[PDB]
């Protein structure tokens, strides 16, 4: 109940929210059906429109008008935004030459430059170039300020997950808004775009920027606008708030536009109907900038122009139907569209089985346009599993497609034809899903292009712009320092927690009873000292190029040196946490010699009690083994024996060994050829609770049969070279270049529909799907890489957030 017979007189767009049953006058009151009776009359004036004209100049104030052109309007803070242009001979902001903003130029009483976030729903990254001729104001912000060629959204590339990621710095799995539609089994409650459940605070986790600001004494505008409030009135409202006295005036503001998304769904991303929405958004930016200029704030305010996601061509004819795959289609609930989420229709149905649903959905039709996954098997870069609101069964839908349960879901009578031509929600690496970032103002750089980055990083920067301490989030604070003129965040590297042991030769061959064998008894004062030097680390500068990784948790591990590679060997997990090696452009690939095919050699530096054993693998009929440093890339026949050390062995399903052997035998050399040498760090990952974070020992769900050898959920590699590929990886003077992956360690290759073919036809495609940031691997391993370079730490942080996407231009 709302007692709507209170009044909005002197309260229009009030900042403090009033509790029911008192009536509201704020920018969201319409959405709750709670505005006071006179809110339209007083707060939503429209008389005479939004622009001054020649004959209104100096008019007698008329309080009915939408905006004013009277002499007093500047002191009232309510002139039409073009007032000074029409009436006082001023230029529009867009027509002024751009001039560097070296220092904030703010009116007296301003404690900090205000921040305005201008959010555009569905604004695809390529609109910045493709629409630049019809967007002069946006083009001036872009060219004069700091811009990225695109900004990567989070998955799923839907509105609420992305807007809330922008506001919190959190992945959707952590902030809880995991789709535009959700079911929470604990609450037993459903969240939808339409309706009232979405306003309940229990859906919304983390700490969004407006709350962070308010807790730390920085006042915030109310960020959200009821859809029927016209854009011109949103802008006027912001400009009016900026005229409040110092003690009452917010420092952070948000504008939101439902366009170009609204038209993009109807017309497709590049429909000819899309030009008009882009022109209208540009005109709104112009209104805001003209308004700031009138207030003498256009060289004071930092403006962020940012989108939530892009838009792809999707039509209802490109829909896959689960009714063509599943017998039991009425026993499932599907969240449909550009992603699929499946769960049981009834929790009372004990005949429901996820295994049989996955199998019925796996590689069934030659050109199938979706792929099913248990959520823990989704690419780790999506960070889309650790939330009870994410159903166990997920469908990744190809770009340009939909999935639905049955045909009747997609049509309506009489004709059955559908309407829409655009949609979004697909994999956040998809080019059509990318969106925009421009920052303009005193705190941003002048005429500066920055590389693409992820929207999870922006919360930290917005906090920096406002002098706030960010709440704990998934950005990497400092990774976007290069966007900023000042207010940089200068982090220090994390302290190492565990120091390594450096074991020497401590065990005789006969102390080992591991059940391994090797044909290695091939029996020189010259060369003996040489092998001893290798074991003490004489080649370590070649193979460990950026320092040893730091171990950021408590554990016992050993550094092991060899001719061709260095490793950090965990006595707890019985295998390396990391193995590091450099392959120059000139390196040659060799075979595993016949006499060494099944060779595994005790490591006399490591106790039998802290070693794997071969008997366990013999007895585990499902599990085989591979090596982290690959024997194919040994520097000589003699160094090759080091590769068969039991301390270089890791458990691998035979299906996985197909993938790994091809990576090691073919792809590493290919990358060294193309990149002029590579440095490779490889290792295991254990994430059995799919939280994106390193498992402790007591979280491990699977061991090699009969043993304490834990089975990795994933294997990673980090592949580093010189950004200037005219320098070899091992003699690089400047910035680095990286690509990495986190490959799921699966007992089958059911994910790759073409796996019965030669690895040259499917393995690299798999690895691209599982591309990763170094930071992703850091979270999953508790290691900290690139500790010793010649590069600045913020530059390294940017490198650690890089994702190599394998998407064309
Ligand atoms: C991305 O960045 C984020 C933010 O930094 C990282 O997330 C953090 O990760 C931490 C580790 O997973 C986690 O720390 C835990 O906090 C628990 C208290 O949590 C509440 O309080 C915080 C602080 O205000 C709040 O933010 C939380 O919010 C979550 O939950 C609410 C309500 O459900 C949601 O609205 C919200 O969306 C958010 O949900 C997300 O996180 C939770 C986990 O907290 C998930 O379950 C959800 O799926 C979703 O992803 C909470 O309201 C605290 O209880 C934990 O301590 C337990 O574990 C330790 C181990 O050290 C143990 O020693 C303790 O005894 C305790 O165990 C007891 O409970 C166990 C489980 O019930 C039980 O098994 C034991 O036997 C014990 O009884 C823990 O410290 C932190 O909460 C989140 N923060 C957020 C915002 O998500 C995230 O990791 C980053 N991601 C990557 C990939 O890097
Ligand atoms: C959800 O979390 C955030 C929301 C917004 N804003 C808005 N999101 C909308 C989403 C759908 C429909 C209308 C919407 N709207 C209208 N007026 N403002 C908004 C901004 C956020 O950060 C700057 C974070
Ligand atoms: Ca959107
Ligand atoms: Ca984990
Ligand atoms: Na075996
Ligand atoms: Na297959
Ligand atoms: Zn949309």
């Amino acid at each position: 109940w709302t007692a709507t017979s209170g009044s909005c007189k002197g309260r229009c767009f009030e900042l403090q929210e009033v509790g029911p049953p008192d009536c509201r006058c704020d920018n969201l009151c319409k959405s709750y059906s709670s505005c006071c009776h006179d809110f339209d009359e007083l707060c939503l004036k429209t008389a005479r429109g939004w622009e001054c004209t020649k004959d209104r100049c100096g008019e007698v104030r008329n309080e009915e008008n939408a905006c004013h052109c009277s002499e007093d309007c500047l002191s009232r803070g309510d002139c039409c935004t073009n007032y000074q242009v029409v009436c006082k001979g001023e230029s529009h902001w867009v027509d002024d030459d751009c001039e560097e903003i070296k220092v904030p130029e703010c009116p007296a009483g301003f404690v900090r430059p205000p921040l305005i976030i201008f959010s555009v729903d569905g604004f695809r990254a390529s609109y910045m170039k493709k629409g630049s001729k019809v967007m002069p104001n946006i083009e001036k912000l872009r060219s004069c300020g700091t811009h990225a060629p695109y900004m990567r959204p989070v998955y799923p590339t839907k509105t609420f997950p992305n807007l809330y990621t922008l506001a919190t710095g959190l992945y959707p799995e952590s902030h809880g808004i995991v789709g535009n539609s959700m079911y929470d089994p604990v609450f037993d409650a459903s969240f939808h775009l339409r309706g009232r459940e979405k306003f309940n605070h229990r859906w919304w986790g983390g700490q969004p920027l407006w709350i962070t600001a308010t807790k730390q004494g920085v006042r915030a505008g109310t960020f959200f606008w009821s859809v029927s409030i016209p854009h011109e009135r949103r802008i006027l409202t912001i400009l009016q708030w900026l005229s409040l006295p110092d003690n009452e005036r917010p420092s952070v503001y948000a504008f939101y536009s439902e366009q170009p998304d609204f038209s993009g769904h109807k017309y497709g991303p590049f429909g000819p109907e899309m030009t008009n929405p882009l022109r209208e958004i540009d005109k709104t930016v112009g209104q805001l900038m003209d308004g700031l200029k009138q207030l003498r704030l256009h060289r004071c305010v930092n403006v962020i122009f940012v989108g939530d996601h892009g838009m792809e061509d999707v039509t209802c004819d490109r829909t896959e139907f689960l009714s063509n795959y599943l017998t039991n289609v009425d026993d499932i609930t599907l969240v449909p569209g550009t992603l699929g989420r499946i769960r049981a229709k009834s929790i009372n149905n004990s005949k429901y089985d996820p295994k049989t649903i996955i199998a019925a959905l796996t590689c069934k039709k030659p050109d199938q346009h979706f792929k099913p996954y248990m959520k823990q098997h989704l690419p780790k870069r999506l960070h889309y599993a650790n939330n009870r609101r994410i159903e166990d069964i997920h469908l990744l839908v190809d770009r340009r497609w939909h999935v639905a349960r049955k045909p009747l879901d997609v049509y309506k009578k009489p004709s059955g034809k559908c309407f829409f031509q655009g949609d979004h929600g697909f994999d956040n690496k998809v080019n059509s899903m990318q969106t925009v970032f421009v920052g303009y103002g005193p705190t941003f750089k002048y005429r500066t292009k920055v590389p693409p980055f992820e929207n999870i990083e922006l919360y930290n920067v917005m906090c920096d712009l406002l002098g706030l301490k960010p709440a704990p989030n998934n950005g990497t604070h400092g990774s976007l320092n290069h966007l900023l003129r000042t207010n940089t965040f200068r982090p220090t590297m994390p302290d190492e927690v565990s120091r390594p042991n450096y074991p020497g030769i401590m065990y005789l061959q006969s102390e080992f009873d591991l059940g391994c064998t090797c044909d290695d008894k091939v029996e020189n004062k010259l060369e003996e000292l040489n092998k001893r030097l290798h074991t003490k680390g004489s080649t370590k500068e070649r193979h460990l190029l950026y320092g040893r990784p730091a171990v950021l948790y408590r554990t016992s591990y050993d550094i092991l040196y060899h001719t061709d590679f260095e490793s950090g060997y965990s006595e707890i997990f019985l295998m390396p946490l990391w193995t590091s090696y450099t392959i120059s452009k000139q390196a040659e690939v060799s075979s595993i010699p016949e006499h060494l095919t099944n060779c595994v050699r005790p490591d006399v530096r490591v106790s039998p009690g802290f070693s794997q054993n071969c008997l366990a693998y013999k007895n585990d009929k499902q599990m085989s083994y591979g090596f982290l440093f690959p024997p194919y890339l040994s520097s000589s026949p003699e160094a090759k024996y080091d590769a068969f050390l039991v301390t270089n062995m890791v458990p691998m399903y035979p299906a996985f060994k197909r993938v790994w052997a091809y990576f090691q035998r073919v792809l590493v050399k290919k990358y060294a050829s193309e990149r002029n040498g590579v440095n490779v760090i490889s290792g295991p990952i254990f994430d059995y609770n799919y939280d994106g974070l390193r498992d402790t020992e007591d979280e491990i769900k699977q061991y090699v049969e009969g043993s304490s050898i834990p089975v990795p959920t994933h294997y990673y590699s980090i592949i580093t070279s010189c950004l200037d590929f005219t320098q070899p990886a091992d003699k690089c003077d400047g910035p680095l270049s990286v690509s990495s992956f986190i490959l799921p360690h699966r007992p089958d290759n059911d994910e790759s529909c073409n796996s019965s073919e030669d690895e040259s036809k499917w393995v690299e495609e798999l690895m691209k799907m599982h591309t990763a940031r170094v930071r992703d691997i850091e979270h999953l391993t508790g290691l900290d890489f690139y500790r010793k370079t010649s590069r600045s730490y913020s530059e390294i942080l940017t490198l650690k957030t890089y994702l190599h996407t394998y998407e064309s231009e």
